[PDB]
Formats: C-alpha cells, structure tokens, sequence
RNA sequence: UAGUAGGUUGUAUAGUAGUAAGACCAGACCC
RNA sequence: GGGUCUGGUCUUACUACUAUACAACCUACUA
C-alpha cells in the first residue's frame, strides 16, 4: 503493498520514517501542516516548507534516506539530477534535494527503475550499500556511484571524510562516512581530479581539526604568522578580517568567523539558505558596527588552505586562479602587490 | 478493507463515489482542492467548501448516500443528530448534514456501530432499505427510522412525497421516494403529529402540482380570488405581493415568487444558505426598485395554505397560530382587521 | 454600543445587514470565509473576495449601503475618494468601492467624522437622504453631494436616471433613483459639465429604452440605416459589427452586442472585471470563429450616439474627439476618409 | 525583452494577453489571486485554479495561444508531450494542457528551442502558421505538425473540422479551423490511420450538423428506426435511453442526452472535469428519478455511428470492437443476442 | 457580559490573558494570525498552530488557565475528557488539551455548566481553588478533582510534586503546586493506587539509554539531536536520537524521565 | 545681487503604443 | 501571371506612455 497517505503517517508515528509496515492512522491536512489524531487530540506531524503539495512532500520526507549520505553540495557539483530508489533530503532548505524521484512517490516518479529510457539522459545517484545498485550503475549511461569499499574494474576516487546523517554532518566512527566516488558519463567511466574537501563546520559547534587551527584560535595573529612563516601573504586581512571601516575587509574563511564569534558575537544573515561549497553571508559586526552586504565564506582546512595559497606564485598584479574544490572549479580573485600579496578571496 | 485517501480517489475517478473497490491513484492536496494526475496532468476532483479538513471532507463526500434520502430540513426538524453507517450530504451548503458520523470516517467517527453507549443519547437516523437497520432502530434508545414499506408492531407516519436524490429533489417514479417515518425517544415509540409538508421547489424549475396552482399562474389576480372565493383573506398581499412602496408587502409563498419571477426578474440573496422549512431572503425587485431586507418565504401547496387560512377563525385582532409543518411548529403572525383579514405571514 | 465581529454576524443572520441590534452568535473564520453555527452545523455567511482581512471585509460588507446609491463609475469619474459614514459596495468586483472609510470600521477608519483635518484633502461622498449631511457638505472643503430634491443656494446638476440598488441597476419607480449632483472643490462650488449618461445594461437582460433601439433590434441593417438616414457613417461596422475577417470589425456599442447575442451566442471575456464608462472585452464569435483581443464597448442610448457621431466633421484624416460621458472626458478615435466614416471607437 | 510579473500584468490589462509590449503596473499577489491597482482600487486579474505557483500560472495564462488550435483531446491522443514556443490552455480544467514549456516561462522551461537534446525524446507540437516551424518539425526527432495548407514531401492527414478558439470550439468560417496533421516518430514520418472525429458539442448550445440528426431530434423513436432501417440494432436503448428502472439503460451518445434535456432537464455531474474522447458522467434524471453512477458519453455524428454499427456483423454473443476515433483506438463493449444486438456501449 | 473577538483581544493587549475587562480594539484576521492595530501599525497577537479556527483558538488561548495546573499527561492518564469552566493549554503542542469546553467559548461549548445531562457521560476536571467546584464534583457523575488541602468525606491521593505553570513545570515554593487527586466514576468515588511520578525535566535546563538523566549526561558530554516526531506530552516519549560524535542513531528511543506492568502516572507502562 | 529649489508650459534628441486604411516582402490555396 | 487568405515591415493623421537636455511661468528656503 500500500502506498497511501495514512500508511505513511502510521509509519512516521510508529517509527519516525517510512519503513514499510502495514497500518493506518487518522490524518488531517489543514494549511500546509499534516496532523494526526493521537488520544483524541490532533498532533502535528509535518509542516510543509517546500514547493510541492502537502501530501507529496510528507511522503517524500517520510521516505528520506536515514543512512549516511553525501552532502548535497557534493551531489550538485558532481551534476546529480536524480536519486535511484531513494529520497535525499536537503535539510538546509527543508526540501528534497532533487525535483523528481525514481520509484518512490507516484506523484513525482518519472520511472520505477533507473534503467528506463527516460532516465538515460540523466545523471542518477546510485548507492553502494544497497545490493544490486552497482550492476545498475554499470548498465547506466549517466550516473554517479558511491561505495564504502572498492569496485572491480574501476579506479576509486577518495571522497570527503564527513557525510550527512539525518541533517548533521559528522566524521563517522561507528559507521563509515567516507565513500569512493565513481562517475560514468555516456557509458564511459570518467576519473575525477584531486580536490580539497570543505569540512562543513558551524560557528556554534566549532572544533579545530588540526594543530594549526588550534594555534590560530589561541595564539595571537603576529605569533601565529611568525611561527608558520606566513609573511608576505596578506594573512592579516584575508582570514582575521578588518573590523575598522564601514565595510569588512576579507574574512572569507569560516575559521576566522568562528574566532571572531568567540571574541565578539555578530549576525550571519544567510539570504540564500541552501547548501553549497561557497556561502554568501550578510555579516553585521555588533561591536564595531561594521557590516558587509556580500561575504563569500568558504570552510577549508587551514593547512590545505596554506598549501593552496602558497602554490600560485607572486608574479602578476591580478590573476584568476581555478582551484578544484568538491569536484568543481572555484574562481579565486587574486590581487598581488610587489613582494607581498594584496588580497585573495573567492568570487 | 483499505481506508485511505488514494483508494477513495480511485473510487471517485472510476465510479464517481466510494463503492468499495481496490486500487490507488496519485493524489495532490494543494489549497482546499484535491487533484489527481490523469494522463500526466493534474485534474481537480473536489474543492472543499466545508469547515472540515480537506481529506476528511473528501472522504465524507465520496462516501455520501446516493439513494433517495429525506430532505435535510425534515431530518433537522425531526431532531436527527447523526446518521447510522452513512453520510447525508447537504447540497444546499455543500457540507455534510451532520457534524459527526458512525462508522464512516475514522477522523469524524464517534463509534463504529450505532448501538454503543456514546450513541445512546443521540437521535440516530436509521435507514430502512439497508438490511438489519430495523433491528438496530428497535434496540436503539433515540432514533428516527424511514421505511419504504411497513414495519410490524409500529404505526407508520406518511412522509413527504418528494425526497432528495443526489442534490435534486423529485417525486420519484421509477424509485420510491415516499417513506414512512418512525421516531423513538427514550426507548418509547412516539407517533408523529399530522402535518403539512413543504414541496421544496425553486423559481427556475417551477412546475405547479395542483389545479389551484395552475389557475394561480394562469388566471389574473382578481380572477383567481373570485373563482375560489378568497375575498377578505389578503391573498393579494400575502401571496402575490405589493411592489408599490419602498418596501414589499407580503409575498411569503414561493408560488408568488415564481409568478413574479415569470413576470419580472429579480434577485433573491439568501444570506443564510442552509436548508430549512422557512427561508429568509433579501429580495430586491429589479423593475419597481422595491426591496425588503427580511422576507420569510415558505413553500406550501396552495390547497393546504387555503385550508390553513380558512381554518384560522379570524375574530381577534392579533393572534399567534402554531401550525405543524415538517414535524415542527411554525409560528404564524396573524393580524385580523375586525370583519376580515389584515396580514398573515410566518415569523 | 458594541462594534465586534459576533454582533455583526448576529445582525447579518437576523436581518441580512448591519442594522444596529444587540446580540451575538458563534462565528468561525477559516480560510477567507466567515461561518456561523446554526442548529449545530456551520453555515457560510460571507466569502472574502477583497484584498482586506476576513473580518474587516465581513464588517464592511454587513455595513454596506442598501439604499439606492449612485453607480461606482459615476463616483470614480467624479473623483470620490471616500464615503462619509457609509460603505459603498462595488458588486462588480465584490469589494468596497473605496479603500478607506469614515466612522464605519475601526480597522479601516481614518476618522470618525468627515469634518476632521485628515479628511479635508479628500473628495468625500455626502449623501442627501441622511439628515445633517448637507451641512457637512457645506462645511467640507472637497466633497460630492447627491440629493433627491433641491438645495438652497446651489445649482443642481441632473444625474443619470438609473442607480444601483443592492447590486442591480434600475430606474426606480417606487423609490426615486434620480439624484442631483453637487461638487465642491477647495471650498468653491463647481458646476458640472453637461454630459451623456451610460445606460449600464447587459446582454442577457437587455431591454430597449427608446424607439430607435426597438427599430435597431427589429429591423434589418439596411432598412434601419435607410430609415434613420445614417448613410455614410459606417453604422454597419461601428455598431452592427463585421464578422467576416480574422479580426472583428467595429462593434463598439452594447446594443450591437445584444443584437448579435440574440442572433448567435458568443463569449465576452472581461479581463478587467471592474466598473467603468468604457469596457474592454475579449470577444470571440462562436459561429464565424472571429475574435478580437481588445474591443472597447460603451453602452450609450442610440439617439445619443447618433447625435454624437453627427456632431463631428469627417474631412480630417483622423482626429481624437473628447466627449463628456458620465462626468468624464472619453477619447474617441475618428479614423475617417473621404467624408464617409471608416471607424469610430472609444479608448479605455 | 523583460520577462517579469508586472510586464505580464501590464500586457493583460492593456490587451488581454501577453503581446510583448513594454510597461509595468502595480500587482498584488494575495491568496491564489493576482490583483492590480486601477484608479486606486485593487482589481482582480486572474484566479489560480492550477497546481502551479500563482505567478507561474498567471504568466502561462497570459502567454496562451489565441489562434485557433487543435482540441486538447486530439493532442493527448496523438501523444503530444509539450508545445514548441507556445502555451496551449486547457479551458476545460483551467490549466495548461502540458506540464512543461519550451521557451515561454523560465520557471517551467526545459529549453529555449525545440531542437535541443532534452526535447529530442519528446513529441513536440509544432504549429504551421508560425514561420520556421516546418523546418523545426523536419529536423525534430519526435513531433506533431499541423498545417492549414500542404507540406511538400509529406502525405497530409485531414483533421477534424472544428478547432478550439479561446475555449469555445467552432467550425471557423472567417478563419480556417481545419488543419492537416503530420506525425514524426524517431525521425520517420508515420501516416495516420483513417478515423472518425468527435464533434465536441454541448447540451445547451446543441445544433444538429446533418440531416439524420435533425430527423432524430424531430421524429419519434419508432419512426426514425423505420425510416433509416435500424431494426435489430438496439437503437431504442443505445441512443435514446431507458428511463424506467433504478439505473439508466444505454444513453451513450451526446445527441440522446441533448434530446432528453430538451424533453426533461437533468444534471450531468462530471467527476473528472477534463477533455477526452470518451466522457463519464454522473447522470441523474430529475423526472423519473433514475440515476446512473457511470455513463460513458461519446459525441459522434449520427451518420458515422450508423456506419460503424452496420459494419460489425451479428455472429457472437460478446465481442470487443476497436474503432479508430480521433487517431486513437476506442474499446466498445458489444453484447449481441441471437438475432439482434443487445447492448453496444463504449468502455 | 460581552463574549466577542475584540473584547478578547483588548484583554490580551492590556493584561496578557482574558481577565474579564470591558473594552475593544481593532483586530485583523489574515492567514492563521490575529493582528491588532497599535499606534497605526498592525502587531501580531497570536499565530494559530491548532486545528481550530483562528478566532476560536485565539479566544481559547486568551482564556487559558494561568494558575498552577496539573500536567497534561496526568490528566490524560486519569481519563479527563473536558475541563469545567476553564481552558487547559497544552504548551507542548500549542493547542488546547481538550477538544471541547464547558462555558468558555460559544463555538466550542457543549454546555454552560458541568451539571448538564450532556456532560454526565464525561470525566470532567474540577478545580479546587475555585469556590463551588467541590460541590459540583460531589454532584457530578464522572469527574476528577484536585485540591490544595483536604476534602471531608473523601480519601486524598497525593499527586506529583511539580505542576505546570504557564508552560514551565516547577516545584512551586511561593505557590503550592502539589494537589490531592480525587476521581469519581459513575457516582462512586474510586481510590487512586500508589504510583511513581515523572519529574518532567529537559536536557538544557537539567538539575538533579531509556532514561532522561542518561540523555542529559550524554548531552553534557557530547551534543546530539533529539527529533521528536510526535510533539505531544506523555509519560513515555519516543525520540529519533542521532549521536553527533560516534555517528550512532536510533529510529525509536523510548525515553521516560524518572527519579512488566508498572504504575507510573496513574497508568500502566509495559516494559 | 550670490546661491539651493517644488508644481505648470514649451523646445530639442529619442524609444513604445494605439480596436482603421493603403503599400512592400514572405508563405498557403484557387484559376 | 492574376485573385483571396495569413506572418513580418513601412506610410497616412492625431493623441497616450517612458528616457534625457534646456528655457520660461507660478513660486519655496538662506547669505
């Protein structure tokens, strides 16, 4: 089997997600909210924040993937258009990561199997922990495959350490959250270039993942620059920021935002609440009264950021640098003075 | 069995009402409308005009009674509070005639059988064309029973000739629309009083049902009164109406409204769109510019109204007359100008 | 008292409009509809088609004017911005004719009396059948006054014969629907221009109001033109209409639309459902398959239209003619050639 | 172009449809209705009855095709999935006939030209009155082409006489509403089979289109059979209908419905308000009280129906007959008594 | 009395709850929100999260009980179906704890007094701090009574130490939040058996994996997410716990906050 | 007199439209 | 080659709307 609204609500009530049990419960759809009657009183089960109909969005939310899955930004950068026999929920915007589905909900389904002709001109995300998906990826024309282990006859590409698990990114210890990515286009397997992976942290629950990051949060700016020999790279304004004018200077790394937040609180108004490698924020410092309309914040490991920034050479005043991050090219606007660097920020 | 939204929509699509078949179709609930996907495009199936949730109202509408059923005004006057194992749809206001149901929809059910203790202090409408309902009526404490035939041990009460059938009232020829009404209160059968029944007609599809009505519509105002000897009974004002002042005079019978509508069109704004024995209208005559804020219109057979007015014994100046219409008392405001009648209109 | 939602609903239930009685009834506001509980079941009382909140629109609808009132187009053309101590309901779009009110609903009120300073730079519609309104009009700076009779010290202006009464326009017989209009601007009484008044009819309930209209509805096109000496005025196109090409021809008078509708049914899609002197329609003829995207239809008495079309010389290649209709200037495009008119249509 | 909501509303206000002019007007989107401010008061321009967003549906409605276009049922039967550079509005359900568009609205566009790779595995409706569309049809892989005239190198297929024009079907006189249909699948032109075309009439504005229909609407049931020699074809029940039992007998042609409506009014509740060759109705006769839950009504010319019924032979008790109507197969359930056909109704 | 929407909004504006004052203020009902006009600009007063109409829910919210009241789980376990002359607001789901009311709001009222025949086959929650309610409980057929003190002729049952007060549970010091529970069924007083009472704490404001104390200890150690897929109030809570450090998650986790059939909160819990 | 300015009108360079007609180009049908 | 019908463009005459520049009239605030 039954694929109906009341069976989905029964599964949500008894297990929190659509498992596949048999049963039905009373359901009331008023406004965009789905209520259920428990002990004679209506209890809210789901509030629709999406653009889909109420029952369609509820069914997709209940059938979401609860296993560790790749972050939505990785899938978007890899060009994934649809997911095979699963729903990947984008918790950043509280909506499904993909408009259509394959064999999940009859209202949004374009097919019941990923091997149909309609699914051929689409990059389909194939899981690896579900049996039989590797064969479907081999027979698919366009598809992206993730695997905990290794696949015979293919060259694995190491992905990010962290992965999304019910909306909270983590480096799994009990469960393996590091996958191997395979991309197949037009029936030909394509290798993927080596890329630096964003750590996807947050200001509140910020924890350094390296010794250099620990020194950045604790040691002074001059001491940290002197110890690691970061002179002549404009590290004062690129990371720490300039809270002295009406507009901020630099501050394009999430680690600098975390350091400033620990020093003085401020507001990060995200005017595009989605998940992406590069985030734009409406930052307003509450102490110095300095605000910036657009602030491109990219969360990178500090050691790899140093390696990236020191592998471009100081020879021209201005240059555009293309860096492969999350399997996509990132355009960095680089300004260089003579002897030192002026400014290096993402576009 | 399955009791779900998609099975109900499948039954509506394939048969127009909930029959009890097995199947499911895609359903989208957006706004108060229930859409279904037919040939890849959404088709509207039901628009909620009720005060209930969208899916609850849709399920009640699909499970409505399609057999000839008594008019909602008769049930309200008899004091019916709930219907046993059926839904009676009030097409006048496009909502169920009763707030709760017995064994129909889990969201509105108060019980699964009419014999439970919760249903005891309620007048339950028991059908007669469904097997086993007569026994339930006998065992019920408060209930109203309708029967095409006769029931042993009970005195039948003849009901109205017409009955509702999918929202259009008719005097059935192929199907019997005349029932026998039995009312049982506190376990004791009560014999219903002798009463007149409203014909429940409309101005557009108005057809006379007696010789007197045909003469009323065909003959002039003076000719009709002279032929039937209605002098000194205010038939000109009460029935025909007086469109000569800023406010109307009389016009409290639907037959007079039909005659005027055939003569000159006008607007009847019903500010309480429900079904009742006495209707109040905001009548505005479009020819003479005469309007009346409240106009109590009661549809009665002309012969019965003549009998009622001739039995009034007009001797006192003012008197309140109680007339049993549709198993309920109707308060008629009677004014008599000593010698003849002054005005006789319902309150 | 009391000015509350439940008292308003009680008045609607017991009398159909807000009279001023004391009482309350259960009320449920869900969606844009206002329901009431009668005999244990919810009954719909009002569905909000306006741009106002549900209870605000319900209160304005209940307090609407039920007496014969001037049509909304006349008020808009006269420049009326607000109504004094009343609500004028625009039944064409099922919303109040004016955004704000004076002493009606606390949510929309800008004042409690029309004599306040905020109401001074506004043209206020003052009634005449309500006692004391004439004095307010005299003391007002900008205002429009209607009166069944005559007012001392002022020159009356005769208005249209018909007036709106609960959404249906009529030439009242029992009740006088013809008023005298007075307009006062900046404390100085202004006389209103002499004008022709639109009859405001409809295709379904269309009834001729003159001998010429009866002849038009009965006689053939050629016979009517011959009888009324309308030679060389494009009456075949301007009025009767030309359903011969892909686009329509002329057909800019409602009487011609009524004649065609009686001949062959068609659809008039009104893409701006409001009330105005000149109406634009998306007419699609169902017989010949001829449709026109924009069709300016103005309802005028056929004698008045004949006089208007005979009052303009036709030697110029083209000209824009301004005609005072419903106290406003209507622009007519006079595309003519060699004396005989080619077309004559308003704009909207 | 400018493609914005206010430009679309300006075009609607000044011309009734999106022509392509430059300008803007105030717009208010509250509920599903789009209002505009004219002379200081909001005027409703469009009420959304679709499943699309308010502004998307408004833009599609304004950019609809106002020229004579084929009826939506013909396009659905031909398998049209999308329309090239135009929007075909389905006035029966007040929604666009196709979910996606090509180069019309950026919210629903899948491409800007019909020659892109994404549009290749889709049957695209190509007009013929727009210059350059014939070349696109020739270069297209899957597409349907209509032409007023003839196309060199292709065999024309004569379509229906009538065509939709702003929601009202008509046999155009001033404008040609008869097209020639060409279907191309997988780059190979397919000839369409000879077929019968539904006249697509309605009960209210019903006008006979042949001598036989006039005789049917005037002559008696027995006289009409005698004159046209229809004995042993169950013409009494198939077309006229039988209002004698609880359920109707036959009445599967719209001409019979029109005749009955002229005789006695009744209600046709369409529980699937869409456009299709075969329509199912919830017919309830208001005179005899006879109702039928499902009534398959197909509007065919009486001469064509006679030709169909006289070419099936009377040899088996039950048989399924496939008839090509509107370029699609119609399944007719045929029951034959030994000697004469018993019941012949569409499924 | 006056019982109208504008009087209720006036009471909310001037006192925060329906006290019973006389007055009216402009009110706008758009969407499910009730706005009021203060200084010429609309100010939101109430957003409807319930299944009731906007004005009905607003009137019930304004007429809610602000005194210390028993927790909703205790009332549900005791079988309370309706409250006499008061509204008990369930702050966990932001909706009234009972579908119908007695003499509060005309849209939801089934009666004006708890002594009517319609209220007889219902367990009615009778207060004890309101004068005259004890007599109504004595005359009632089915009802539950709470009392700060003692009632003559009845055996008191000691209830939980904590009680709800404007949505925050507390062990009252200035005000007594410990009541004595009396249950009367079919006109016969039934004694309440001994039972253990849930402390009803929370992880954030916790002051001394199926016990809430273990959840609090883990939260102090490592943060995690508790997705409550049934946001209501009950003795036993099911959570969708996902540990953010070890990546360990459990779909259903029955968490009961305590200091085989077990008598907890006047009901039976099966382990 | 030296400056900063809101409404009305005119001139100049421009860009769209207008429910009539004529002309040019292109396509279809017929002779 | 001619006639009719459609898609695009120009002209006929008068007006409406948007953009910029300058001037005049009624006049507003300072030295």
């Amino acid at each position: 089997l039954e694929m109906s609204l009341e069976n989905v609500a029964f599964n949500v009530v008894n297990k929190g997600h659509f498992d596949g049990q048999q049963g039905e419960v009373p359901v009331s759809i008023i406004n965009n909210t789905v209520y259920t009657k428990v002990d004679g009183v209506d209890v809210e089960l789901f509030e629709n924040k999406t653009t889909l109909p109420v029952n369609v969005a509820f069914e997709l939310w209940a059938k979401r993937n609860i296993k560790p899955v790749p972050e939505v930004k990785i899938l978007n950068n890899l060009g994934v258009d649809i997911a095979a026999n699963t729903v990947i929920w984008d918790y950043k915007r509280d909506a499904p990561a993909h408009i259509s589905t394959i064999g999940v909900c009859s209202m949004t389904d374009i097919a019941k199997k990923p091997t149909e002709t309609i699914c051929a001109p689409l990059t389909v995300f194939f899981d690896g922990r579900v049996d039989g998906q590797v064969d479907l990826f081999r027979n698919a024309r366009n598809g992206v495959l993730i695997t905990e282990g290794s696949v015979k006859g293919l060259q694995p590409s190491v992905g990010p350490k962290q992965a999304s698990l019910n909306g909270v990114t983590l480096i799994g210890e009990a469960v393996k959250t590091q996958f191997n990515y395979y991309k197949k286009v037009d029936g030909v397997v394509q290798q993927l270039p080596e890329t630096y992976f964003t750590q996807s942290r947050n200001l509140q629950e910020f924890k350094p993942r390296s010794q250099m990051e620990i020194d950045f949060l604790e040691l002074a700016m001059d001491e940290f620059i002197e110890r690691y020999k970061l002179e002549g790279y404009a590290f004062e304004a690129i990371v720490y920021g300039d809270f002295s004018h009406s507009q901020l200077g630099g501050l394009h790394l999430l680690i600098g935002l975390a350091k400033r937040f620990k020093e003085s609180p401020f507001e990060l108004e995200d005017f595009i609440p989605m998940d992406s490698t590069v985030k734009n924020y409406f930052i307003t410092d509450a102490q110095t009264g300095s605000s910036k309309c657009v602030c491109s914040v990219i969360d990178l490991l500090l050691d790899d950021f140093v390696e990236i920034i020191k592998s471009q050479d100081l020879s021209v005043v201005s240059k555009v640098v293309k860096v492969t991050i999350d399997y996509t090219e990132i355009s960095f606007m680089l300004w260089c003075k003579d002897g030192h660097v002026e400014t290096f920020y993402p576009k």
